[PDB]
This record gives C-alpha cells, sequence and structure tokens, in this order.
C-alpha cells in the first residue's frame, strides 16, 4: 500500500541539439546513421510482447532520398494478426489499469529520459533515414516534441486527477476518473515520430489498451519507437504494433463490439466517414467509440509594408521548405506588399534556387526527398498544371526520382490571389506567392478571409502595430494558431496548443489536458454522513 | 475602452427554501400559482425579439395534473418559423460576440439574481403548473439549479479565459477563445427547466447566437424563462424561441450550412442518428457540427446487510417517487439484503401507498402527475406487464386513472429473481422493482448488477460497513456513471457532482463543469516572436 | 479581437557581458565603437515620428575623453519645436491608449530583446562615446537597466491591472487603470542611458504620449535609443524627442493647459526650479499635473573593526571611482575604524594611484573623464578648496588636465574631523567610538549609506542607528541598484518611493476608476427604521 498525495516531477521542453560539426552529437549521430542503413532488418508486428513477422505481403521501407536502399521489410497485417493485436490489449487491460496512476507515468518519464540520453540519436537517425527529415527536422520531431508529449502529458494528467469537486456540509463529493472499456485504435501518419509515438501512448497513461498501426514510411522509427518503451518497462500487450496499410487492421477493429476510441489523424472526410460508419453502428459497440484526431492543412502568410524583409524572406523559405514542405501544414502561399516584395524577391528566388535538397546523410543538406512515389506524382502533377496555367513558374520546377523521390523548391507567381483548392492537392516545396499593392493591405485580409478554408496556421509579417492587430482582427477566423512576425509552423509542446483550420472541432488533441480527458471517463462519488431518515419534505406540513 | 484584468463573482450554491407553513415565500407562491392559473396566455414564438404567433397548429399547454385546464396555447413552428429563427441568430452574431466577456457575463449575472430575487416564485410556480412538480422539485430545479448554471458558467468561463500557455524566450504566446461561426441549435427537454434554460444560455456566453426549442410540455416555464432574459438585458436574436414539435426546426437547422452545433438531451439511438446525418452529409457544413449532450437512464440501489434501514427506506421512496419518478434518471431497482428486508420492507409498502400524488397546488401533496398521455400510457403497460408477469408481483400501488390528470401511483414490484434492466426502461414513472437476496450473497449480487446494468446513470450503496462500501466502489465502478454512498442516487447539485453518464457513455462535456463551455469556443495560439530569424540556414548545415 | 485573460512573460535580469578579451562581444563592440567616432550624424528632433533638425543654434556632442572628437550634432530646441512637439503627442494619444495593454506592452517587450541582440553593442557604445562610460559601465546602464526597466515594467503593469476588487452580493466592482488625460513631459539627466530610456517609455506604456527632453551629452545614446524604439514599432507621436538646453521646451510645455505629468532625474537644484513653476500656474492646467522623480545625494560607507580590509577597500575603490564618481550618488566619505585603516589605507593609496583613466575606448582603461567642462570645473574648485584647507590632506591624486579630455585623477583626501567626481573623504576614527561616529553621521543628504563588518551586533546598530539617515543601506558591499531587487530608497525626508523601479511608479501614469454594477437595485426609497 502507500500513503501519500504524490507529484509529478515537473516538465520543461527538451533542449534542441545543434549537431554542429565537431560536436559529440554529430559524431553520435553518424554512427547509428550507419548502423541502421548497413544493417536492415525484419519490421515485425509486436503483439502482445511478442514480435513477429506475419503471413501477409512483405513490403520494404526504404531512404525516400534513395530508394534503392533498404532500411527494413515488413509484413502487412492479415485480420488475424489484427485479431491477435485486440486480444492482446483486452488480456493486458486488467493489470495495466489497476497500476496506480504513479506506476503508469514511470514508464512514459523513464521513456523520456532514455529518448533524452542513451535512445537520442537513433531514434533521430530512424526519423532521417525512413522519412527523410534533415537532422534538425528529426531533432524537434522524434527527439524533442516525444519527449515533450511523455513529459508534458504526464504533468496535465496529474492536473486532471486533481480537479475536485466542492463537498457541502454533511457528506463528501470526489471524482474519479476512469479509464475506459474496450480498446483504443492508434492510427499515425508518416509525418512526425512523434505524433506516431505519442497517438498510442496517451491512452495508454490513463490506463488504456492500444493496438497501433503507423504509417509504412515510418515504421522503422514506429518499431524502435515500441523497443524503447519496451526497454521503459511498458508491459506487453499494453500496446500492440500492427504494420502495413492498415486495411485488415480496421476491418477487425471496426468490427469489434469492444472499440472504445480511434486516434488518429485525417482529412474531414476521413472525420465524416468515421462518423457516419459509427453512428449507423453505434448499437454494435459496448460504449460510445471515442472519434480523436487532427487534420492537415496549408497555410498562408501576409506581409504588410512595414516587414521586415529578412525576417520575410526567412519565414517563407522554411514555411514552404522545412521537411520540403511536408508537415502537418506548409506554408504554400504568400501575400506580399508590393513595396516588400521590390526588396526581398529577388532574394527570396535565389536562395530558393541555391537551396540543397538530397540525401539527409549529407548534413550539408537543407532537407530530403518526398516521401515516396505516390507524394512525388501528386507533386509533379501540380507543377505541371502550374506551367500551363494562366501563373509564372518564377524558380524550381525540376523534378527527378530515378534516385530519391526529389523535388525542388519551387516558386510559382499568380498574378491574381492565388486559389486554395489548388494548393491543397499536394504536400511538397511549393510556394505560391501574390504581390499586392501597398494600399490594399484591408482588400487582401479580406481576399484571405473569405478563401482560406484549410489553413491551419496563419502569419502576419509587420512592425507597425496597427497592421498587427487589424491582422488579429480581420484573420481571427480563417486560421487556428496565428503568428507575428516569425513562420507560421508547427506547435512547441507546452506553447501553442489548440488550434486547427477554420470551423473544425478538434481542440481535444494532442497538446492539452484535453486529450488525456478522451481517455478517461469521469464519474463523481458522493457519501452522505447522515441522511434522511424520513422521507416527509417541510412543504407539505398542514 | 479599459484597462483592466477582472475578476468575476465567486459562485455559491443558491440556498433552498422550504415553503413551510406560515413562510412568506409559501404566500408569494399561492398569488404566483393563480396568477399563471386563472389567466392562460399566448405562447409565441421569440425571434429576434419579436413575441409572434406563427401559422402552424395551435396546441394546448395543459396541468398534467388537472388536464382539463389550459396553461397557454403555442403553435406549432412551421419551416418559415425556423428559417427566421436561424437568420435572426446570424443577425444578432456580430454585435453579440463583439461585446467583450464581462458584458456577456453581466446579462446572466443578472438574471440569477432576478431568478434569485422577483421572479423566483413565478418560474417555480411555472414549472410547478406545467410539468406538475411539488414546489420542492421546482425550487430546486426551475430556481436553484438554474441560477447555480448561470453562476458557476459564468465563473467557469471566466477560469477558462485564464488558462494560457508559456512563453519561451523571445516570443509572446497567448491563447483566444473564440466563438464558433455559426448558430447552435438548442433541443430541450420537459424534465428541468434548468436544463431548457442551461442548454441555450451556455453557448450564448461564450459569444454564440443560438436557436432554442422547448418540450411542448415545459413551454410555460420556457417562455417565461426567455422574458427574464430579456429583462436582464438579453440583446434581441442572441437566443431564439421556436415553439413545437421540432419536426420542421430540425428540417430547417440541418440543413442549414451554418449549423455550428447542437445541445440536446437524448438516447445513444439520437446520438447515432446525428453522427449518421452529420458524417453522412459533412461537405454540406461551414464547420464541422458539435454534438454536445447527455442522455436519461434508470438507476439502481443496493443495501447491505449493514444498511440502515431508515436511510434504505427513504432513499428509495425518494429516489423512486420524487417527481413521480420523471427525472432524468429515477430509482428502478433496488437490490435489498433479506434481513434488512425484514426490517423495513413493511414499512416501506406502507409509506408507499400512502404517499400522496395529486394537484400540486395543494402543498401537502408529496408529488404531481405523470407528464403527457403518452408517458401516461407507457405506464399502463409497464404496469399491466409487470401483473401477467410471473416473475413479478404487485405488492403494492398500480393504480391509474387519467379521467382529472395523467396519475399513476406508487408501485412497487417483487421480483423473486433479480429485475431484468431491460424492463425498467420503457417508463419514466414511480415503479420501483425490489429484489431480495440472501445477505450472504453480497458480491454475488454485486456481481449480477454490474452485468446486468448498461442503462443507469447513477448507483447507490447502502451500507455502515467499511469493507462492504469499499467493495461496492469497486465492483460497480463501472456500472454506472456517478455513484453514492448511504444516500439516495439522484441528480446532481451543479460543482458538487458533476460528470457521470451510463456506461460506456461519452458524456463528459456535459453541462455542469467548465468542459461544457469550452465546447462552445474554439481556442487558437498566438505566437509573437521579437527578433525572429533573419537567415534560413541551420547550424548543422556548416 | 480576443476572448482570453492573458499573461505576460516572466522578467528575468539580463545577464552583464564581461567583453573579456578575445570574447565575440568585445569584436563586435570595437566595430560599433568605430563606427560611432568615425561617422557622427545629425542629432534631430523626433516629433510625430519625423526626424527633423529644428532652427534652434547648432551644439555639437563630443566624446568627453578626447573632446575634439564630434559623435555628432543636435540643435537647441526652438519654442516652435516644442510646440509642434505637445502637438504630435496630442495627436498620438487616441490611437495609442486605444490599443490594447497587450500590444503596448509588446512595443517594450520587443524592444528589450533588440537591445538584448542585435543592437546591444551599439546602444552600449553610444553610451560610452558620448558619456565616457568604460564598457562594463555601459553594459550595467545603457544594456543591461534599461533591458530589466522594459520587461519588469511590463510585468508590474500586468500585476496592477489585475488588482481588482471584491463584490458583495447583487454586484459586480471592477477597476479601470486609465492612463492620465494630457501628455507627460519627461526630462532626463545625463548619468544613465536606462534612466534616460525609462522616464518617457514607463508613462507611454500605461497608454500615455509623451515629449522627452535629454541631456545633450547623452543624446547620442537618446536618438539611437528613439531608432530602437521604432524599429520596436513604437507608432509616431507617442514618444517626441526634443534636443537641447531644455529652455524653450519647459517654456512650452508648462504653459500648456494639456501638461499631465513630469517625469525627472536630474539634480534637486533644477527640480525645485520645475515644482515652482508649476505652483503659480496651477489654476491653468486641466488635469493636477503630477511632478515625479529623484533627485541626488551622497553616500557614506562606515567601517566597523571587524570590517574585512579587502572588502573595504575594494567597495571604496569601485563605490568612489566607478564611472569617474559620476553615478546618481557615489561614495563621497568613509569612516574608518582605526585598526582596519592600518590595515588597508596603504593599499587604498596605491590602488588608487595606479587607476587608469582614459579614453574608454580603451578598454584597459577602469573609467574615462567627466562630462563636460561645467563638471571639470567644480572639481577643480573642490581639489583647490582641499588643497587650501587646514584638516584636510590630499593623500593620493588631486591630478586634472582638461587640455584633451575632461580628466580628474582619482583623489583620496584624509579629514581630521568628519558634486559629481572622482573625490573620496577618508575620516580615520578609534574604534572605541563606532557608536559615536553613528551619531555624527546621523547628524550630519544621503541617498545610500553601507557598513562594512563582519560582527552581526555592529552591523544591527549601524542598520538600527542610521535607518533614517539613508534610503537604501547595505551591509559589506559598496552602496553603488538594480531593477527589482533594492527598489525605493531617497535621500532623508524625501518623497520618492514612487520613483522607477518599482510597480508604485506607473500608478503615477494611471488614474484609476471604480465600476459598480448592481443587477437588483431599490425600488422604493424608504428605510426601515422609517415604519411606524
Ligand atoms: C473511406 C475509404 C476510401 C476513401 C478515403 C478518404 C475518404 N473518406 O474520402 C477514398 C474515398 C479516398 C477511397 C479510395 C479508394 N480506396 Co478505399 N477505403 C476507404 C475505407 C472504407 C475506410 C478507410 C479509412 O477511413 N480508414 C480510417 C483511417 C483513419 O485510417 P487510414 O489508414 O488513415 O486510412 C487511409 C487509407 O486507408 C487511405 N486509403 C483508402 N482507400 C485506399 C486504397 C488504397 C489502394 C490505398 C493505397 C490507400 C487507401 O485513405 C484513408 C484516409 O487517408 C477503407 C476500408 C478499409 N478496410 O480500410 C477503404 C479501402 C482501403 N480502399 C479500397 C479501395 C478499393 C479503394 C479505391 C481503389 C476505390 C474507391 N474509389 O473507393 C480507391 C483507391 C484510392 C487510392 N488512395 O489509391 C479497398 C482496398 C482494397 C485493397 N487494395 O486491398 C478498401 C480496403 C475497401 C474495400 N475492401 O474495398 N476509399
Ligand atoms: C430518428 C427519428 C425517429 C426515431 C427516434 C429515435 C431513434 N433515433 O431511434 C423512431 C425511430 C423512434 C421514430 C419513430 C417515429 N417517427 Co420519427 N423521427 C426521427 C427523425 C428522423 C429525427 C428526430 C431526431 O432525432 N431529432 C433530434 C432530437 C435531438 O430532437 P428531439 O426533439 O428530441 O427528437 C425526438 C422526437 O422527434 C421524437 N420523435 C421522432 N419521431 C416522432 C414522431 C412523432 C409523431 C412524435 C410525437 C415524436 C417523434 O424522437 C426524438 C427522440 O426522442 C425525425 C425527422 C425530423 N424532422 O424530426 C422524425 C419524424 C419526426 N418522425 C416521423 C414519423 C412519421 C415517425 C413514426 C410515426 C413512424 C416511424 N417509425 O418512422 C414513429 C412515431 C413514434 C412516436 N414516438 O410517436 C415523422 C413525423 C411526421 C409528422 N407527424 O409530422 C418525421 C418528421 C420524419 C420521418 N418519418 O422520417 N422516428
Ligand atoms: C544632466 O543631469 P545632471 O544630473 O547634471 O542634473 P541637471 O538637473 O542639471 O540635469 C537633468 C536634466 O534636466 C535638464 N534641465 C535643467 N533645467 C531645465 C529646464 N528648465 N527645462 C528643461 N530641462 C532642464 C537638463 O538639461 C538635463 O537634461
Amino acid at each position: 500500500h502507500m500513503d501519500a498525495i504524490t507529484q509529478v516531477p515537473v516538465p520543461a521542453n527538451e533542449p534542441v541539439h545543434d549537431y554542429a560539426p565537431k560536436s559529440p552529437e554529430r559524431t553520435r549521430l553518424r554512427t547509428e546513421l550507419a548502423s541502421l542503413a548497413d544493417h536492415p532488418i525484419d519490421l515485425p508486428h509486436v503483439i502482445g510482447g511478442r514480435h513477429r513477422m506475419g503471413d501477409g505481403e512483405r513490403i520494404d521501407v526504404v531512404q525516400p532520398h534513395r530508394h534503392a536502399a533498404r532500411l527494413g521489410t515488413l509484413t502487412n497485417a492479415t485480420h488475424a494478426d489484427a485479431a491477435a493485436a485486440v486480444e492482446a490489449a483486452m488480456s493486458a487491460k486488467s493489470d495495466w489499469a489497476a497500476l496506480p496512476f504513479d506506476e503508469r507515468a514511470a514508464v512514459f518519464l523513464r521513456a523520456a529520459d532514455l529518448l533524452a540520453g542513451p535512445w537520442r540519436e537513433k531514434i533521430a537517425a530512424a526519423t532521417m533515414l525512413g522519412q527523410s527529415k534533415s537532422v534538425y527536422q528529426a531533432e524537434i520531431d522524434a527527439v524533442c516534441e516525444l519527449i515533450d508529449f511523455w513529459r508534458f502529458n504526464v504533468a496535465f494528467a496529474r492536473q486532471i486527477l486533481e480537479q475536485q469537486p466542492i463537498s457541502g456540509p454533511g457528506e463528501w463529493n470526489r471524482i474519479d476518473y476512469r479509464p475506459l472499456d474496450g480498446f483504443v485504435y492508434a492510427i499515425t501518419p508518416f509525418n512526425f515520430t512523434s505524433i506516431a509515438g505519442n497517438l498510442p501512448t496517451a491512452p495508454a497513461l490513463m490506463g488504456n489498451t492500444v493496438i497501433w498501426k503507423p504509417s509504412i514510411t515510418q515504421t522503422l522509427a514506429a518499431y524502435l519507437t515500441m523497443q524503447l518503451l519496451e526497454a521503459a518497462g511498458l508491459p506487453p500487450g499494453v500496446i500492440n504494433l500492427v504494420t502495413g496499410d492498415g486495411f485488415a487492421v480496421s476491418d477487425v477493429a471496426l468490427a469489434d463490439p469492444r472499440l472504445a476510441g480511434i486516434h488518429f489523424t485525417g482529412s474531414t472526410a476521413t472525420f465524416g466517414h468515421l462518423w457516419q460508419w459509427v453512428g449507423t453502428n453505434i448499437g454494435r459497440y459496448h460504449s460510445y467509440p471515442r472519434l480523436v484526431g487532427e487534420t492537415g492543412g496549408k497555410d498562408f502568410v501576409v506581409a504588410h509594408a512595414s516587414a521586415r524583409p529578412d525576417v520575410l524572406r526567412t519565414a517563407l523559405i522554411r514555411g514552404a521548405f522545412d521537411y520540403q514542405g511536408q508537415k502537418c501544414s506548409a506554408v504554400s502561399r504568400a501575400f506580399i506588399a508590393h513595396s516588400v516584395w521590390q526588396r526581398m524577391g529577388d532574394e527570396l528566388l535565389a536562395k530558393a534556387a541555391e537551396l540543397r535538397y538530397g540525401d539527409i546523410t549529407d548534413l550539408s543538406n537543407y532537407g530530403g526527398a518526398l516521401i515516396d512515389q505516390r507524394a512525388f506524382v501528386k507533386n509533379v502533377d501540380a507543377i505541371e498544371r502550374a506551367k500551363g496555367a494562366a501563373v509564372t513558374v518564377a524558380v524550381g520546377g525540376e523534378y527527378d526520382d530515378s534516385e530519391g523521390y526529389f523535388v525542388r523548391p519551387t516558386v510559382l507567381l499568380s498574378d491574381d490571389p492565388t486559389d486554395e483548392s489548388f494548393v491543397i492537392e499536394y504536400f511538397g516545396p511549393l510556394l505560391s506567392v501574390h504581390v499586392y499593392p501597398d494600399e490594399r493591405y484591408e482588400q487582401i485580409l479580406d481576399v484571405i478571409d473569405t478563401g482560406s478554408r484549410y489553413a491551419l496556421t496563419g502569419a502576419v509579417i509587420a512592425d507597425d502595430r496597427q497592421a498587427v492587430l487589424t491582422a488579429l482582427d480581420r484573420l481571427r477566423f480563417a486560421a487556428g494558431n496565428f503568428y507575428v512576425n516569425d513562420k507560421p509552423t508547427g506547435a512547441v509542446v507546452g506553447r501553442q496548443p489548440f488550434g486547427g483550420a477554420r470551423g473544425s472541432d478538434t481542440n481535444d488533441k494532442a497538446g492539452s489536458p484535453l486529450n488525456l480527458l478522451r481517455w478517461t471517463s469521469a464519474r463523481s462519488i458522493k457519501e452522505t454522513f447522515v441522511a434522511a431518515t424520513d422521507h416527509i419534505y417541510p412543504h407539505m406540513a398542514v
């Protein structure tokens, strides 16, 4: 037993290492990079703690920047693999939920520290190699964001458990934050190792068990993440990894009456599909399935006449070309005041032309390649469509998939304000610029407001305080998270929570205590010390 | 302007008046009861501030305990009325949302004080008359719970606004809790004037506008609630009352692309139907519609051998027979240890037979009648079902008479085997089933309760023995939402028993906590960077 | 537009850079020192965002440690310039006060960060060159203290807004912290770039507009401060810089009915002048003008027999000779126990003689020159007065030479019996007369005082006996103040707890109102006591 009201360790954001030349983290990275690239492995399912290949189709995981070089080979999950995954989760449930919160929280605090230290460059390298991230992109994702999710989630949960009601006289009221009944189905995207690791672990923390199907092109980092958690003491069957395209996993998971929730990322259409499925089939499930996730998007930047040219240029290059434009959202559209374009337009184009995409084991590259052949084709189609469209290819537009899925940084010049519908059909290094007359700032904000339904983030570049405030007012609803004098980009944990595209309902996604509450079912407990012994009410008296 | 970080008044639960003989509030109540009953009124739509009867069929609102006596007449809303209400809500949106939080809050704080003072016995009487509540039931509902919702939600909202993120060095992060785009559709049940009043006002507080369709039999109190809110300063069009059965209202609201959310009560099947509809048609809406509500249920009480018999008796009588069993849930099943039944069985049956249901203007009555003809018929069916059933005996009560009011007597069913839950949910009325179990089979009975209950909102254990209490807390942890120790299991007091819900439900975002107000917001982060990067190159590239 | 209750960032004191050899801030500093010295500029007024030279007489701004070298040239404000600055302030007021606190706050937060990074060495260099500060004196003033002023004032302001009343039942009470009606007049001294920058920006933060009149010798750093603020996003006309001696500026500003307050730091001589001038015109002002400021003073150090000699010796050197004794207060009198003087007197004199005053672009120098010819003269007069006095011996230093800079050597005087400059008077007293020496100090004005003693009774005796003899008291350190750490003070009898360094200052730039809403007020006027 134990008699205490304990605290969890206070979290702070994990520092970002630079990997400068001659740094010790740089040397350790090269060691891990070589270790992973020279020794490809089976990428097995992990079900009830046991690691095995299944009988499904073998699919190679390759380096996107060098797709002749294989990192590993997984087996596409069969229905039977999926069924085993679900039985393993259900079977582990009782012992996992019976652990005190602190013991469950220690698993992820230990995992965070393992990732911060001895596992650091290995998870980063795995992410670099499988997902074609530069070391910086891997460091902010696979290391810092995942570590932050774990430590801040533990703190979030402890804060939740402490939210308690008022006790009136003669009584005692308490709230018990129960885990869910049944298993959680986590489906994770290629874009981030952090999301990949967090969607399955966040409900686990609250006492739930999980089947996890990661994206194929992220599976090397996913599998190592699974190993890391095991090394941290995660009991077998608490999270169950099944690899592949997810088709057979979804057949099984959505047919199981014990399905408690789905933690995922996807489009509005995907949400709608799952909504329609769960609603149509609600009578099949023991619990009402909880559908929790986020969408992707494409972002905008608007520069006022008072914009600092160099800050804008840099915000644009990073916002559009960090990770080859393959974050959950990237900057696709820039709205630049004429006088500002006169001052930094040529520089933007020149820097874009010089920007290096290549093998990310060459640390001098800015970035790598697109994630797979499918993503490559969509970028080529968008580029060709731009060439023929009455818009100019000011720089870039070159592509070559002979060795890696490489697409050059591309700037399009649109005479008229760029139509949003066109930029959402691909994810890649494609920036559209519209130059507008300085004096039409308010008109352009209205065009941005009127024509943006798919932005996660937006930014205004301006030193003028009125212009900043006007943008904050006028574009209040045109994007979720909004930025002043910086690139609009991914959130740091605990610093830019919430957001979402216009009209969305995703404030319960990862990044705040609201996400963890979805994986709980609160009940109130009331005890009355001296309750009534006569049912008569005062008003009934003669 | 204004330069301040303001606090809202600190909320405390509103005191409950007793209306004992010779009390001033009892005299005021009698004045109000006569005024409403002797002067039936039109019950019009309130659209954009204009009170109008429409062209739909006229429907009488009556006293359920004396259905020959009209209280008013409403008109069934047409599609045109519903369209006008939506347009009024969208017209009022801009000025309302632009009001500072404090001024929007003031409206509902003022309404709280109006209901606590000058409007108190009028709203109570309206609820008494229309919903057939005793004054005690009116008081805890129409007065105290509605007041507590307003004052506590204002405090909840202010607490939400204060939830802010970390600022790293060189930056400033802030969170903006935006209203939704579009209107909220509020659909409210007959059972509580408080719920009827809270579901449309809670979103309004956060800067939204609303169409409100109340239940026909609650429409006298709902219309007066609407008048109260106007007297407190609610601007026109912010809440728009449309009367009737809701069919045409739902046609229009669910077809309008500006539908932002629905705030309602209903069954799992209703939730499923709305999920199915919104998912199938997601492409029609500007925003992802938010479906926020709660369900009803039927509750249980288990008495251990160490239960205090007078306490158990009182909790069963009040739990099953308060408001004729017509709360959101009520006690339908009691599981009582043999030796405790020997001590209080005869007294339970005798008290139940003596319990007076009648005209609630006669304050000496315990309670009134069922809410309408349809509910009466369902009770009759349940009683005849029991009479013909081999398993069960009518031990007391079972009489019914709809000739003057919709009256059904307090009824106790004795069941040889544990009562099958599926029977007790087909009605809402004063029907208590009792199962007597051998003292020594306490844990077995707990397993039976657990295995056979899917629809309990609340549950209670009566027991002085601490092991027995703790065993119930553990073993029935998931068999009900809110759980009670040595008291009747019933409706929560605001801020004292939040959350709950039936097994597997997902309704922790319902009214009663800050989580509900967050659903009527769309939070965004704002990040200003003071000295952003001016070169895009990264340290690892050197 | 926002629905939120926001927090401002948490302020921490800015780290002081050491500028040691081979350090990168040293290289960056040398670049800025050359760039400012080799390319003197016009120093214009800044009125409604417009940078304009005026028609008043041209006045050069030079390096005090090399007064032949011009740093820039300003024009002395004319009545017309002053009137233009006032109109620009009043015209800018409406859009500035209408900005939300957070947006006004961002300007100074952004300025703070700009000063910490890209502007750091330039502003420090301008302060070194114009005011003759060593790089250390520049860094703790022009950089760290100004940065701290901005970040902590933002935190202080936000904590003021949060100070709210209690609501009884049936009501809602709130407090609105309004800005002032009218413009605030900031007049700032040569001593500190940080003070020069804080006096106009602090009222600005609370939503006021300002005319700012800096000291001629500080005007290079002040103008760059103005540019930095503009680069941070300060809207035009919110602060208006008028250069010169300020005679014309005061003529206009103190006659204008819209004068809301004066924010000043410098001599009590020139504050008497300006205190008085309001005293007469009082019926003319729309608002009761708020006079807020601080004056100078000179400090004592008393060393008990238990004083550590190395500590005392170091406290005296730095306290007396940091910035050539020209801080808002300097150590000018020391009272040293005989046994202690035997142990460190010779070393004090020796060190004082070796202390290098010179061109502060020579980073090996301890300090530079006095601020101007007027200051040079008053020290010479003081030195020559000491020579000619009986009870006074010039034990070391006393030399001076204004031929190239305004240089006065570190000087220690010895008096048998008990102006800004590097002059220290030492009185040696017998150990066993500690309490009598305390009485003497008490009876003999002083801003800060310090006791050097390891003995706790001795320490506590001084804290008790000199409680009212100084406004800031120090134990085992030089009395030479840091934002948020040693606030308040003032000379004996002064009323200046509302000066810079605490929330009380920002409150002087606000007029608070209460707002009360009653939800269900009385509908009858008769009282219960009136019934029959
Ligand atoms: C809805 C859906 C789609 C949608 C997806 C988005 C939407 N809602 O508008 C659209 C409508 C895009 C779609 C397209 C197709 N899909 Co489909 N899709 C489904 C379904 C029913 C649900 C998937 C889902 O939402 N999962 C939940 C989310 C959270 O998980 P997810 O891993 O992120 O799911 C993504 C992928 O599954 C992907 N996807 C969907 N279908 C297909 C098909 C292929 C070949 C690939 C590579 C990817 C892919 O889209 C989802 C959203 O990103 C499944 C059934 C199933 N068993 O999976 C099929 C299913 C996967 N798709 C199938 C087929 C046949 C098709 C189509 C060829 C025909 C068609 N038009 O429906 C095309 C191929 C498109 C392509 N990408 O190459 C088959 C796959 C058969 C197989 N290869 O083994 C499935 C299994 C249904 C079936 N049994 O017939 N369909
Ligand atoms: C889903 C639904 C039902 C369900 C409800 C529960 C469920 N999901 O399993 C069941 C399946 C119970 C149902 C039954 C019937 N309903 Co129906 N119902 C609907 C529907 C499509 C949506 C209602 C809803 O969920 N509203 C949202 C909730 C949150 O709001 P609510 O006010 O609380 O809704 C409640 C009432 O509408 C009530 N209800 C539903 N139908 C009917 C019909 C009548 C006559 C009454 C009095 C009440 C009622 O059930 C809801 C939940 O309690 C509507 C269409 C519409 N425009 O409203 C019809 C609709 C109201 N019902 C209709 C009809 C014809 C019927 C039935 C007579 C025949 C049938 N089986 O379809 C029966 C009558 C039942 C009765 N109580 O008398 C017609 C009404 C025509 C008219 N008189 O003007 C509608 C307009 C359209 C339709 N048939 O599709 N239906």
